[PDB]
């Protein structure tokens, strides 16, 4: 995947044999925004919630340190509890910085259309009449392209659409903007895609965006893989398959004895502490050569007996996500949260009120400062099998080493998980964004019942280690280039 | 829904209120067969697992009562048991009553599709390219419009599409109608759909095909509300919402102590035997009236706290299958039973070696013949609340009573439900058809989790009773319908 920037340098990587170009970013290249923004006089930033304020700040920031004339503005809807805390921020009608949704994309060259995915799906048809031609529509991601895919249609001809994803929450997109002011390489990654190019400048303009966000280095990608990968890694090890893992395990343990405080740690704790750090400092192999030799054989009995089960399910997944039928199931989900039809609204339940949540909510309470749980081997292999299986799911489906390390090892360790161990999964699944809210409860399910049927029974019925996964897993290349895109991360902890 | 058939007379049935027209069979109408059939030569008929024996067999002898000369001829791969069965049932090539597929379709006036879902899917274009110019396609199932339309297709413009869909299984289509030669109004019911008809000739074809299937009656309805009920209603409480709920129930009650085999009775063997039979017998209302003043309370807290977790499950199904999403992933998921694009193999795996399926088979190994099991009363309410808001989704997406009725609940507690308690859950799940084997692992769990994060969470809470969910159950219209619908049965 190559791209043509007349603005910027493009530094290769190399990942497992297969280069990519990168974009650097520092604060050293923001003298040259004006030229990647050529064309640029207004950027309308559409939408509060966790990304519009987080951005909005940044290229503020950025245009000003550049020395830049662009006029960063906040688009809100008429509905928007979110107008006090704008003006609080100096996004103000005033100073020309806050609007109305529909006179903000009027008045944009550049529209960063960062409002929930239903909003997008409910709005897109007004959004694209109000803007204006060879103007550039810039997503965080892919869903609208995926939900256009669904239904046949694409974006009007007369845009171009780029985007550009930040691989870390909104708080920690601005928390590390403003620390990279002292600390050289601190703020959170991206990659940008160009899916539409109407009059040559949309590939700078999208560069000019994730060098501006902060971004200590923008990877290269396409808007069908990012919406594909996002969205089926959701599903996957970043909170569905996580959740119902543990439910299973969780289950599985307290069956055969263990305390119930104890399965919590085992399972849950383990994975989003020690496990996630481990990983995160010396990668998967590390978690395995960490064990003791008894617990080596625990890792590989589950290894051995979970990749398949998992694999199972992660393929399902990819493709129905890549199909159409998964994107539309989530637009039809989020009708359904209101009355049509002459039927009940029914809106998203919580799942923090079963067994092992009320458990987890005394083990948290009671936890030393800084516990990060104990390394159960039989916990480790399961965990390590689903994302050996979802790397190879992503890997056979064409995507790029560096998005399959960056959104389903390094973001999951360094972003997510660590977020759960502070609160729970149960607070994730209960409070992330809907998409992924939906999809972990639909998915959840799907991970607990095939591990509980094929992989546990497998275990119980003492079959012999498949000894192919285990040389494979022990001679991946994903290993080395996991070290490789790891030197990428930023220069300070994301989350 | 009114059509119009110049052959057969119709009556009414009034359900809460709605009226309908069925059709009254009977092997006294077989001399109508040959107007019915108005230019139809040959019906060939295409494939042969449960239902090609039981209708090529029926519809042979229907038309000798009828001393019609229209010849059944049966479509099959040459070398294969199928093509064995149908020779030692006496199509052969000798008699020019069984041939290639191919050969078969082009010489058929009325073709009917009996293969597989994945077959059809796979087939679909040849087949059409084989049909005669304004010959009649007739399915016993929709899947294939389905299919159809979730690739934005439908099927050609010269050719009529209709669909005689029997109420049970293709051996008691063939039992039965056996049977109906000697005991008056033996037979399975059917309904029957018309989708195109291009020369006014489809729906006393349809009608036809299903008197001389042997239906007492033949209800009214539409091929694609056809193929959403029965997808969904898989999914749903004919197989997979059972499955769902009776994990749910058996983890609940273990950990609240109960023993495990007293557990699967109170779950399992009470929901396939005694719920289901009082349920056939009497209805829903007897299954509530039938409980201690005590097991009243307890089906009203499991009523109360499941309904709507249930709907909210059961209505989500019913989209996905309607919009094209759950067909398309069903196609996709067949490919998966094989090595692609570097990925390995993974044919469906089996429920039964789980904690409950184990508990299960060391139960059903030692019990009585005829034994229904206790009838648990929060089991209960679970289980009628799944079954009233399968019935309300129904209702509200626009499907007929006697669809709802015929196919959501006594097809369930008179055919699929006996059978289960015969073989067992887990055997139903494992050895079923494709798609609702694919149908029953995808939403199986998300019962089982919507009934333990939600329902039981309600139910542990101490939640007041909802008043007004309890009040529409006892007061709804749908009792009365059922026993009127329940007297049409054979
Ligand atoms: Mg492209
Ligand atoms: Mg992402
Ligand atoms: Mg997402
Ligand atoms: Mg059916
Ligand atoms: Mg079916």
């Amino acid at each position: 995947l190559d791209f043509d920037t007349s603005v910027f340098n493009k530094e290769k990587v190399s990942l497992a044999g297969h280069e990519e170009y990168i974009v650097r970013g520092g604060r050293n290249l923001f003298p040259l925004l004006p030229e990647a923004f050529k064309g640029i006089k207004q950027i309308g930033v559409i939408g509060w919630g966790s990304q519009g304020p987080a951005q909005a700040q940044n290229l503020r920031d950025s245009l000003a340190e550049a020395k830049s004339d662009i006029v960063v503005k906040i688009g809100l809807r008429k509905g928007s509890k979110s107008f006090d805390e704008a003006r609080a921020a100096g996004f103000t009608e005033e100073s020309g910085t806050l609007g109305d949704i529909w006179e903000t994309v009027s008045g944009s060259d550049l529209v960063l259309l960062l409002i929930s995915d239903a909003a997008q799906a409910d709005n897109y048809e007004k959004i694209f009449s109000h803007m204006k031609p060879n103007s550039i529509l810039g997503l965080s991601h892919g869903f609208l392209l995926g939900h256009l895919q669904s239904a046949g249609l694409d974006f009007p001809k007369n845009i171009s659409v780029i985007a550009v994803c930040p691989k870390g929450m909104g708080p920690s997109v601005r928390r590390l903007y403003v620390q990279g002011k002292e600390i050289n390489g601190a703020g959170i990654n991206s990659s940008f895609a160009v899916h539409q190019d109407v009059d040559g400048r949309a590939t700078d303009v999208a560069l000019g965006w994730s060098v501006a966000l902060g971004s200590p280095f923008t990877f290269a990608t396409t808007l069908e893989q990012e919406y594909k990968s996002d969205i089926f890694g959701e599903r996957g090890i970043l909170l569905g398959a996580v959740h119902g893992i543990v439910e299973a395990l969780f289950r599985r343990y307290t069956e055969q004895g263990m305390d119930e405080e104890m399965a919590y740690k085992n399972t849950v704790e383990g994975i989003t502490g020690i496990i996630s750090k481990t990983i995160s400092k010396k990668g998967m192999l590390e978690v395995y050569n960490s064990l003791t030799e008894e617990g080596k054989k625990e890792f590989n009995k589950a290894y051995s007996a979970s990749f398949y089960p998992c694999m199972d399910i992660l393929y399902e997944c990819y493709e129905d996500v890549a199909s159409g039928s998964e994107i539309r199931s989530v637009v039809l989900a989020g009708r359904r949260f209101y009355e049509k039809e002459g039927l009940p609204a029914f809106p998203m339940g919580n799942i923090d009120q079963t067994r092992m949540w009320k458990v987890g909510e005394k083990v948290r309470s009671t936890r030393p400062e800084n516990d990060l749980g104990p390394l159960h081997p039989f916990t480790a292999g399961v965990y390590v099998a689903l994302m050996m299986a979802q790397i190879e799911v992503l890997r056979k489906k064409g995507h790029s080493y560096s998005e399959i390390i960056n959104e389903s090892v390094i973001e999951s360790v360094d972003s997510l998980n660590p977020f759960m161990h502070a609160r729970g999964v149960a607070f994730m699944v209960d409070n992330c964004s809907t998409t992924a809210r939906l999809g972990s409860r639909k998915w959840a399910p799907r991970f607990d019942y095939i591990l509980t049927q094929q992989a546990f029974v497998t275990v119980d019925k003492d079959a012999p280690i498949n000894q192919d996964l285990i040389s494979n897993f022990m001679s991946d290349p994903v290993h080395g280039a996991i070290e490789v895109c790891a030197e990428l991360r930023p220069t300070v902890d994301i989350s």
